[PDB]
């Protein structure tokens, strides 16, 4: 999260911090939200080999009692997931237990409404990515507000889509989400309408960011069938 501020510790319990393991190279991260106590929503690209869960946290490198580090039994891809153009950038990480219900871990379930989310509010992102073009991730759970802007705003993504994909951020500031962040929810009024994407290697916004009502019936049907 670039240009945001320290999220309040553990007050925003279902957030997921996830470290994916490849087998070429070092871990990799990213960011997810539990929204039943065994399934994290987060980004397609984030998928790898294995993937670790971490619920609970804020100060990441300090381990707390509010920690739980969860394993996951198994990734559902988003299957039209394009590697290309990135549509569909969506996946659900079903967990092998359910995780315990704290003050600092609970789920974000979704209401029943599923209306389209037009340009001109803001919401709010957060996460543990870099907090800037040549930074490091944050140690510390960041956050921002951040203004869904029209469709125009991310034309030059050429693949962008405003069915598929809001476009968050206004170009005018540096607040964005950023590499590390992907996976995380984008809440308009306390509602996840959003999932970071991708962006700009050079961090200047609109980002894309994933829409969720257009991925509910799949959702639906992912934790319907697991
Ligand atoms: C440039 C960018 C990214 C890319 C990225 C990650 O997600 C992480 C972890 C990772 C690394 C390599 C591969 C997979 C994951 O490191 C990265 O370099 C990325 C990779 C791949 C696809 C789509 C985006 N995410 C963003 C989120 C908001 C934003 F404004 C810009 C970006
Ligand atoms: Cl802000
Ligand atoms: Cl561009
Ligand atoms: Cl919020
Ligand atoms: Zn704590």
């Amino acid at each position: 999260i670039i240009g945001g501020t320290e999220s309040k510790p553990h007050s925003r319990p279902y957030m997921a911090y996830l470290e994916i393991v490849t087998s070429n190279g070092p871990s990799k991260f990213c960011g997810g939200f539990l929204i039943r106590r065994n399934f994290v929503l987060t980004a397609a690209h984030c998928a790898g080999r294995s993937i670790t869960v971490t619920l609970g946290a804020h100060n990441i490198t300090e381990e707390e009692d509010t920690w739980q580090k969860l394993e996951v039994i198994k990734q559902f891809r988003h299957p039209k997931y394009n590697t290309s153009t990135l549509h569909h950038d969506i996946m659900l990480l079903k967990l092998k237990e359910k995780a315990s219900l704290t003050l600092a871990v609970g789920t974000l379930p979704f209401p029943s409404q599923k209306n389209f989310v037009p340009p001109g509010r803001m919401c709010r992102v957060a996460g543990w990515g870099r907090t800037g073009v040549l930074k490091p991730g944050s140690d510390t759970l960041q956050e921002v507000k951040l203004r869904l802007m029209d469709p125009q705003a991310c034309s030059h993504f050429r693949d962008f889509d405003h069915n598929l994909q809001l476009c968050v951020g206004n170009p005018r500031k540096t607040k964005s989400a950023f590499k590390g962040d992907s996976g995380g929810p984008l809440l308009c009024a306390g509602v996840a309408q959003g999932i970071v994407s991708y962006g700009r290697s050079d961090a200047k916004p609109p980002a894309v960011f994933t829409r969720i009502s257009h991925y509910r019936p799949w959702i639906n049907q992912i934790l319907q069938a697991n």
